[PDB]
C-alpha cells in the first residue's frame, strides 16, 4: 500500500516498502539495526555488487546507507519464494515444475560461481519469482547473500584451501560434507540444490522432524540420517536422473569445477523424454499469487 509498510520480518531485521523517486516504482528496503552485534547487511551489499545486476535472476541493487536506527539496503522488489509457492501448491510440485526450477537454478548457481562466490544458504525461502506485473514472474531469482564467501582469493587467484572443524547454513538441505564440518565449496551448493529438488518432488525429506537433546544433536541426527539414507531409497519412484544428479554432486572433489552443463542436460533430456514444453507453466500458474503491492 503506502511506502513505509512492513512487508517482511527477517532473522536480522525487517523489510519495508519504498519508492524509487526516479521511476515511481516500488522497491524493497532491507533493514538491519545499527546496534546489531552480528552485522550482515553490508557484507551482503558487497557481494551483490560483486555479482552485478547483468546476469538474469539477480535483483537489482540501488543503495546502501544509514537510515535512522537502521542500516538500509535498497533493491528490486520481487514476488513470493519457492517455499511460499510450495505451500500454495499444497506441498508437492510436479516433475515438470521441479525440472523447470532445477534447470534455471543450475544456471543461476553457475553464474554465482563464475563471479568467484559460493552461496552456502540454499533453501526454498531464498529463491523468489519476479512480481506478476513486471513480466519477470517466470524468472527465479537468488537472494540473501549474507552467508556467501569468495572461494577464489582475489590476490592469488587461487581457490581457497581445504579445511575442517567448521561452524555449521540450513540443516535440512546442507551437504553431507557440510555436516562433517568441512570447508564448503562449489559442490556443496549443488548438493543442497539436489536435496531441495527431492524435497519438492517427495513433499518432504526423511531427515525432517527428528528429535534432539540440543541444536548440536539435531544437526548430528540430520547428518547421520542423510548418510544412512541411500540415494536409491531417497529417489525411489522418481526418475533415475535425480539419483544420477545426487551421485555426481556427492562425488565431486573439493577443488573440482562442476560440469553444470552435464547436470542441466541430464534434466533437459528427461524433460524432453517426458514430452514437456518449457512454457513456464509452473504448478502455481492459475493459482492466486501473493503480491507485495498493487499499483
Ligand atoms: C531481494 C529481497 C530483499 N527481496 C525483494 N523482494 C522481496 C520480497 N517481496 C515480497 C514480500 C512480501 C510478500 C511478497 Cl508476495 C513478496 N520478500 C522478501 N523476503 C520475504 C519477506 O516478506 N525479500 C525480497
Ligand atoms: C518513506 C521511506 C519508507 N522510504 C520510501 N522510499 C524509500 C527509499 N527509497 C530508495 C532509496 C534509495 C534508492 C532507491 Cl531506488 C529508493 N529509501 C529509504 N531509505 C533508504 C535511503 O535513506 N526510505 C524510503
Ligand atoms: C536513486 C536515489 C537518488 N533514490 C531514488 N529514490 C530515493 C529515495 N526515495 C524516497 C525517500 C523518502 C521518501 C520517499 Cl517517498 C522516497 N530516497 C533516497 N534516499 C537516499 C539519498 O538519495 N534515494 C533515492
Amino acid at each position: 500500500m503506502r511506502v513505509g509498510k512492513k512487508i517482511g520480518c527477517g532473522n536480522f531485521g525487517e523489510l519495508r516498502l519504498g519508492k524509487n523517486l526516479y521511476t515511481n516504482e516500488y522497491v524493497a528496503i532491507k533493514l538491519e539495526p545499527i546496534k546489531s552485534r552480528a552485522p550482515q547487511l553490508h557484507l551482503e551489499y558487497r557481494f551483490y555488487k560483486q555479482l552485478g545486476s547483468a546476469g538474469e535472476g539477480l535483483p537489482q541493487v540501488y543503495y546502501f546507507g544509514p537510515c535512522g536506527k537502521y542500516n538500509a539496503m535498497v533493491l528490486e522488489l520481487l514476488g513470493p519464494s519457492l517455499e511460499d509457492l510450495f505451500d500454495l501448491c499444497d506441498r508437492t510440485f510436479t516433475l515438470k515444475t521441479v525440472l523447470m526450477i532445477a534447470i534455471q537454478l543450475l544456471s543461476r548457481m553457475e553464474y554465482v560461481h563464475s563471479k568467484n562466490l559460493i552461496y552456502r544458504d540454499v533453501k526454498p525461502e531464498n529463491f523468489l519469482i519476479g512480481r506478476q506485473g513486471n513480466k519477470k514472474e517466470h524468472v527465479i531469482h537468488i537472494i540473501d547473500f549474507g552467508l556467501a564467501k569468495e572461494y577464489i582469493d582475489p590476490e592469488t587467484k587461487k581457490h581457497i584451501p581445504y579445511r575442517e572443524h567448521k561452524s555449521l547454513g540450513t540443516a535440512r538441505y546442507m551437504s553431507i560434507n557440510t555436516h562433517l564440518g568441512k570447508e564448503q565449496s562449489r559442490r556443496d551448493d549443488l548438493e543442497a540444490l539436489g536435496h531441495m529438488f527431492m524435497y519438492f518432488l517427495r513433499g518432504s525429506l526423511p531427515w525432517q522432524g527428528l528429535k534432539a537433546d540440543t541444536l548440536k544433536e539435531r544437526y548430528q541426527k540430520i547428518g547421520d540420517t542423510k548418510r544412512n539414507t541411500p540415494i536409491e531409497a531417497l529417489c525411489e519412484n522418481f526418475p533415475e536422473e535425480m539419483a544420477t544428479y545426487l551421485r555426481y554432486v556427492r562425488r565431486l572433489d573439493f577443488f573440482e569445477k562442476p560440469d553444470y552443463e552435464y547436470l542441466r542436460t541430464l534434466f533437459t533430456d528427461l524433460f524432453e523424454k517426458k514430452g514437456y514444453t518449457f512454457d513456464y507453466a509452473y504448478d502455481w500458474v492459475g493459482r492466486p499469487i501473493p503480491t507485495p503491492v498493487g499499483s
